[PDB]
């Protein structure tokens, strides 16, 4: 796997393993962030895995990845949907287009993005893979915004940027 | 380092290092939990760090210790403050005495404590030990208290049945008062 460089405008400029693009210095590239919600309406946050480089045993929406080349957002939506929850899912619609986003994890790894948000039901059960996801909760979107307005600092810093845009809180209030 | 077994009734019996006394089978035994507050008011949270062997990575409220062999509880509170985020404290009050918890991790690893918790104001800026504390954040209890009813799975089973209990809760109530 490998994440796509973005220049100033967001363009493909070339590739980087993914591994190795996560630093103290990462360098802007082309992510996902993807919030879930069963056919019940509730919401699933996931934690992420003591193993992942960024975050790592931090609160945060469903499922966040990276596209690789020439891979639609959406298709990348439902492959890492598939990779760490094993889950099926109906087609991501988009939530928060134009979401970018540069933040520091505790260790000092960063996270610099063009972060495109989307959201989508699941058509299956959660076969969780525990390589990504360390423990995961399925609640009411509104106790989530309760918490992410309370108490932001316990969850990842994009979830709660993307919570707080008015549009894209506005959109995720529609999937319950 | 160990911690201080405690039987049946709540009495000790001896003592257990603490690594090995922390597992799939832990033992109940002597702890403390306090909860700090600056000059301001504002309640200090900490994100255990991820080498802890139990909760690593979790948000949860300012110090949990154990109590050593000849030491009073709130030295061991004036201790831990000390050790994991370098801070000097007021008096601890005693807020929730009979607090005791048994539970399991996220990876198996059980606390069985005996836990008097504790409120104090801190007295000096902090020095925050990496080595146990991976992030930290100054915030008003209120604030606190909302999130740990919305999303109580996103902290500390402990942090959130000390902040339920009502008598617990009054007490870090009147710690937010301003006081130069
Ligand atoms: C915005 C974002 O952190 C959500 C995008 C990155 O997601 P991940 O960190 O989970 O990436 P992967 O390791 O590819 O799953
Ligand atoms: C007070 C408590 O609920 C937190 C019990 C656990 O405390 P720790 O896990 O922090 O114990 P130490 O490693 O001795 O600091
Ligand atoms: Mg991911
Ligand atoms: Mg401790
Ligand atoms: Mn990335
Ligand atoms: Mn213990």
């Amino acid at each position: 796997e490998h994440v796509i460089l973005l220049n100033a405008q967001g363009v493909p400029t070339g590739t980087l393993e993914k591994y190795a693009a996560h630093t103290a210095d990462t360098r802007l590239h082309l992510a996902f962030s993807s919030w879930l919600f069963n056919a019940k309406g509730q919401l699933l946050v996931t934690r992420r895995a003591l193993s992942k480089k960024a975050w790592p045993g931090v609160w945060t929406n469903s499922v966040c990845g990276h596209p690789q080349l020439g891979e639609s957002n959406e298709d990348a939506v439902i492959r890492r949907c598939r990779y760490e929850l094993g889950v099926e899912i109906t087609p991501p619609e988009s939530i928060y287009p134009d979401f970018r986003f540069r933040a520091t994890d505790p260790s000092g790894i960063v996270e610099n993005e063009v972060c495109p948000v989307f959201a989508a039901r699941t058509t299956s059960a959660l076969q969780i893979n525990d390589d990504e996801v360390m423990d995961y909760q399925w609640c009411d979107l509104a106790d989530v915004l309760h918490g992410i307005d309370a108490t932001p600092w316990a969850f990842s810093p994009w979830m709660v940027m993307q919570a707080t845009n008015r549009e894209a809180r506005k959109r995720l209030s529609a999937f319950t």
